[PDB]
């Protein structure tokens, strides 16, 4: 499995005794934590040495232990497959130390994890959820209804965030025009709002790229007209002051001004957007967050997100496609600050516009491609073959912070492509 | 022995394991320190529980241990006689503990533990050191000449202290006249001194019993004349600003104003003085040792003396006397802050002169009596039988800051008046 349950352990003096103590997660601050997991998982454990003597830590039915941790903050972190259902010891071989407290059970259940229910709205936009292509037709005048409409969401199984949102999800509506349009847009700021909000189009030419135009009061509307320009696949965003908080809280979306020709056929588009969430507690905890000022000026986020939250795109809207399509990602980055190193595992892309240009030739045969905050592109690649096809930012510690999506493509294990066995 | 052999240990983490580590002496800092003793030595050990899981120390051969010690600073102190000469593991014996590194060696070498040679001044009074008994003589003119000397002085085996002193010794010059005497008195300030110095006797009549007159520049000379009109036992000290750090350096004596019969008599006599130094560093640290003000103004000293320094009346100048003899202490307590609970192990005082009263009748058959600081007495008792008898402050825990002191006794160990087995 490529989304791990992941369990972190200092060891240190509680309760009379030398043990394991938790960190993070269901298990923050209990002593020699029940690490309980469903047959079948991939189970990741990370041991931190805390008081400054050795330690590892060892599961004798699994095979499986940690290195040897000699120093205050050495780490060494072990996976293995919950294969076997039961109640194992996870304990310390080092000299005397199971006796003086160090172990504790690791229990495998049968069947497989029931998903907690919610307390909050589901903010996460379906990469489904999209206009498809344009006809051929005459350039028109085109009406699009934003909303700005602030509201907690379900950020993880157990924690909730408040989310600032155009049209209650993250990222917000897939904007589909052609070259030549005329944009009628309609922005309601919702009365429960407590803030102004706005959007720039990257898309449109003029002031604030028409936030100068849409700076909108609780239960007020603001319209604005502008004329597409310029093919391209542009993001917009909300530009109230504070731009960066505007957007952390999820006030972007992609706008797709196709060039007269259209895009290249394709069997199946998706949408997908990346951002940072700058939270006071770390990944993991349970309950309400709240915003981290300090942490978002100077750019250190808890969770990195594609569509809103942990599990967006892996257990509540995950992608599903069919051996043999074409399939093209309009992929955005939100923000506010970092560069995602986008890749899908198992797949290289035919085609990457660089840069997000629609109207110079698009690169060919790229594993990996860097996408700026405010900037977004498009790949697409074919479906030689199934399997789970992973959505990565490359940059792979953001994985233990909330980033990773599924598509889901049914087919055999073993084919020509790839198989077990030699040929 | 009431001169038992110290080690304290402290449970921790030290070198990558479970460990007792050394604190303060010869072993400050250490991990398993060994503990070196002389066989015969009397050995003290102070458990304390550093990281707050459950220890014990144990040695074997001597079928000594502490109790169990289980929360932060929760202590155990033993003590056993180191009787066999060898090599002997003190351990932990709670569950893991000693293959997880609590283990040190205690050595009992053969032969008598050597003193340290000293690298300053022996500035301790020795107790015989003092005037006889004035005849039966008309009342007259006595001239007293003291100095007032600054210097480093031996304060313990291997640490030393700047002392303030009359005459380079602490007590100061016992002062013997007969009441109605007139006093000469001329105070010589040393030309090395960075201090004004001074003396009130409370045996003087007018400002600053003598204070006012007696204010002395380094290298000057002040003269003063004062009548002797009360008989007792009377303290004497500098009284320049500030009078409790010129008396905590050592500028205490006493002054015997005779009362016309003189007192009863008594075959021998001796000078004692208690007082307190207040040290930056603990009780037992070498080298040396400075002045610490909030300390002294707090009343939290280090170290607990008679007549100046640690050993004082144990190893260097300790009382002599024979089986039969009438014996009398001046004892007074300089402080500058705390109260004696004067008392001598295995010895009941004949006759209390209360409150240093020497024309009130004495209180007989006391074990203890309270002397002020800025006050004296008189004790007798008659030594009926021999053996080591010892001069404590009955708040015991002084013993463990320096305050112990020994009256030396040739007898046999078995007689009338105490034996082992019945009569
Ligand atoms: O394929 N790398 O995540
Ligand atoms: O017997 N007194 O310590
Ligand atoms: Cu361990
Ligand atoms: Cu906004
Ligand atoms: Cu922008
Ligand atoms: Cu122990
Ligand atoms: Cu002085
Ligand atoms: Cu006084």
């Amino acid at each position: 499995s490529h989304a791990p349950v992941v369990f972190t352990l200092r060891t240190g003096i509680a309760e009379g005794r030398m043990v394991y103590i938790g960190v993070g997660g269901d298990i923050d601050r209990q002593v020699n934590p029940k690490l309980v997991v469903h047959e079948g998982e991939t189970v990741q454990i990370n041991l931190i040495n805390g008081e400054g003597a050795q330690h590892d830590a060892v599961i004798d039915q699994y095979a499986a232990r940690s290195a040897i941790v000699s120093g205050k903050n050495a780490s060494s972190t072990f996976s293995f497959i919950a294969s076997k259902v039961g109640q194992f010891d996870y304990y310390c071989s080092l000299p005397g130390h199971r006796q003086a407290g160090m172990q504790g059970v690791l229990q495998v259940v049968p069947g497989n994890r029931a998903e907690m229910p919610s307390t909050a709205a589901d903010i996460t936009r379906d990469p489904a959820d999209l206009p498809g292509p344009i006809g051929a037709r005459q350039a028109k005048t085109v009406r699009i209804d934003l909303e700005t409409v602030e509201l907690k969401g379900q950020l993880d199984d157990k924690t909730t965030y408040t989310y600032w949102t155009f049209n209650g999800k993250v990222p917000g509506p897939f904007l589909r025009v052609r070259v030549g349009d005329t944009v009628e847009l309609h922005l309601k700021n919702a009365k429960d709002s407590l803030m102004i909000h706005s959007v720039d189009f990257h898309g449109a030419t003029g002031p604030g790229g028409a936030a100068a135009y849409t700076q909108t009061d609780p239960g007020a509307e603001t319209v604005v007209t502008f004329k597409a320009l310029v093919p391209g696949i542009f993001v917009y965003h909300c530009a109230t002051p504070s731009v960066p908080n505007h957007i952390t809280n999820g006030m972007y979306g992609l706008l797709l001004v196709e060039p007269e020709g259209g895009l290249p056929q394709v069997d199946r588009e998706f949408y997908v957007m990346q951002g940072e969430i700058y939270t006071v507690k770390p990944f993991g905890t349970s309950g309400e967050q709240e915003m981290d000022y300090e942490k978002l000026i100077s750019e250190k986020p808890e969770y990195f997100l594609f569509n809103g939250s942990v599990g967006a795109l892996t257990r509540t809207h995950p992608l599903y496609a069919n051996v043999g399509e074409t399939v093209r990602i309009f992929f955005g980055v939100g923000g506010p600050n970092f560069t995602s190193s986008f890749h899908v595992i198992g797949e290289i892309f035919d085609h990457v516009y660089a840069l997000g240009s629609v109207t110079s030739p698009p690169l060919t045969g790229v594993q990996t491609v860097s996408v700026p905050p405010g900037g977004a592109t498009i790949v697409d690649f074919k479906l030689d073959r199934g399997g789970r096809y992973v959505l990565v930012d490359h940059a792979l510690s953001r994985l233990d912070h909330g980033l990773v999506g599924f598509l889901n493509v049914d087919g055999p294990k073993n084919d020509a492509i790839m198989h077990e066995g030699p040929p």
